């Protein structure tokens, strides 16, 4: 009855002060809508996951801040329907917070 994980967790943009990521929705939403998204961040040394938003997001395009310049993160998506919090999708590809060029 939670959604199921969203998919294809990917970067739009990177720099160091933020990073664009974005996903698909879950092809199971549990039977009731999906009223937004939650998106969590792990610095690639590590096993430490942190919340980048307090409170669900409904767009599938995030700027993830509260980066530190110069280190990379994974992130995953757990989606959110009026039962509760889904599993997270799988992880993204490491993205380094620098800006680009």
């Amino acid at each position: 009855s939670t959604p199921a994980a969203p998919l294809d967790v990917k970067c739009l943009e990177a720099n160091k002060d933020y990073i664009i990521i974005s996903w698909k929705q879950p092809a199971v939403d549990g039977g009731s809508p999906i009223l937004g998204y939650f998106i969590d961040k792990c610095e690639v040394g590590t096993d430490s996951w942190s919340q980048c938003n307090d409170t669900p997001v409904k767009f599938a395009r995030f700027p993830v801040t509260g980066l530190i310049e110069g280190r990379s993160y994974i992130f995953r998506v757990r989606a959110v329907n009026k039962m509760g919090i889904g599993f997270p999708s799988r992880v993204s590809e490491p993205v380094a917070a620098l800006d680009p060029a």
